[PDB]
């Protein structure tokens, strides 16, 4: 009901279908997406294309079980033997940027941008988000994106390698078709090794302390109301 | 005496003021900068801009005739520690060349706004010296491994244009541009910034030298090639 | 017999001389290269330039008809160890395609000067093979994680132009350009170069495969798909992979 699943020969296309919410992740969407990823391997299909309806790829989080479901989604994508080509049709923000980064490859529409607006909202990220972002845009730009909420445009994404290509859903599907013809076991090995570069990192004690501090702060409530931040 | 400190609203600007030596570091200057960084919070500032007076950001280290030269390595460690631990983001307004110790200092900034005529360089291979592991790891993260190899193994200069290409420079601009950006950053949520800065700085760049690294480090520094730098080297 | 060695001033040039196979590695070539690297400092040389004869830098590995093919992986380990341990900086003059084992070799050079028509590629996904962890880590560090994913998962070629963009190529230029730069580097302090090279090579790229990595590596190398890729190439047709 919140995603559409279609297959053309050996490519499975999964479309986020909450355009009116910019494909914001709620519990139902995350559950349905997780199942789609896990069931993609009933192939036939040897590649997945993940894309969104409307102007946005995914604008972030939209409830008690939501964090656990989100972890399970990322686990399912990380563990999938199939390569996921993200057709980033528009902005990927917050949890939506996390989702875009969990794709194996990215084909990005000209008007898409990538952003962690965490510094505007007083929030804090998990370590993987920061590490994978650093690997994809380079440390310098990651510092700007994280400390100042800087938007990464499609053009700079192509520059850094966040975007493998600039293009459309059709372009992504065409590439996924070529990839679907390659040797699955070679793809599986490389994906596992690449994902095991160290980005999957448990927060250090200092990181957890600051993380909990930010999430429990008054500044988070203040940013919603407005901002006059206090540092507490 | 060797730095200037000014504040405009929530932005503190710290300026290295030794233009007679192109802002080359010594014990006094380093200690003064360290205190400037540490006290930066005790006055409601939310962002720091670090910059150099005159044509250079920081041309390196010049310990003549520093009566406290023996304290210099310790003071430099303290300066880097203070910047790394500072809850406020430090925008480097790299107004001109950042060389050696000056490049290390530039890289310890949280963000960089680089003047069009500035360049970055480790001339260590010309002097027969060796760097700490952090300098090498942080450089690799900022310019990419490939360019890091050229900068370290051949003393290649990184222009402002290529700095922007790689992300070493976040922007090309002036002190005023850096100050304007800092003012925007100062309006953001401090706890969010602190967390991200901590995690980013804990990417593994802060690394104790391996046994083989220490042995080559000590050999380089204790070498006649350092004394030599016509600087015809012997490798001894 | 498979390498040429010349020296001008303090620069030793090592030329891969198996152009008939586009300098594709075998046991003999690798052993000879290893010896040249190890002996490079027995002269007055302070820098090495490594380059290929003919159109290619190194098109991969070709073990037909290598009587010592079973020695190849051990010889390859020794080559990479010799280059990693060499006190001398190696400037790769990548005169043409560097593919598979050739890309590995190019990446083990300390610096790269790349001819305008050269490209880099790991066609592993076309052949059903799997790489050691170092190749993947060093590639990611040179082209960036994003491009590394495309090169590894989709056999994407890295052009000279994009190599320059990412830093895989330090310069676009010729053998003479590489030799000129090597001469400059040869005038620098050897101890400083040695320290920096050691620390840079110790960035974590030299990594033992994790248990899951080894399991997938062995599975790929032992698969029917590897045979199918060789048959399909021998029959000039698209391969029909099974995922086993």
């Amino acid at each position: 009901a919140m995603i559409g699943i279609t297959q053309a020969e050996a490519v499975l296309t999964i479309e986020l279908q909450r355009p009116e919410r910019r494909n914001a992740l709620n519990s139902q969407l995350v559950e349905e997406l997780t199942q789609a990823i896990r069931k993609a391997g009933d192939g036939s299909a040897r590649a997945i294309v993940l894309t969104g309806q409307g102007t946005a790829f995914c604008a972030g989080a939209d409830a008690a079980d939501y964090p656990d479901r989100l972890i399970e989604l990322h686990k399912a994508m990380d563990a999938s033997p199939m390569p996921v080509v993200g057709a980033i049709n528009g902005p990927a923000i917050g949890a939506g940027l996390q989702l875009a980064m969990q794709c194996d490859l990215r084909v990005v529409a000209p008007d898409a941008f990538f952003q962690f607006p965490t510094s505007k909202y007083g929030l804090a990220l998990d370590n993987w988000s920061i590490r994978r972002l650093s690997s994809l845009v380079g440390h310098g730009r990651a510092r700007a994106m994280l400390l100042s909420a800087e938007k990464l445009t499609a053009e700079i994404a192509l520059h850094t390698g966040m975007a493998n290509r600039i293009g459309t859903l059709a372009d992504a599907q065409a590439w996924a078709a070529e990839i679907a013809r390659l040797a699955p076991l070679a793809i599986q090995h490389a994906k596992r090794v690449l994902n095991d570069d160290g980005a999957i990192e448990e927060a250090w004690p200092a990181h957890k302390e600051l993380f909990d501090k930010a999430w429990g702060s008054q500044d988070v409530i203040e940013a919603q109301v407005a901002p006059k931040f206090q540092g507490a």
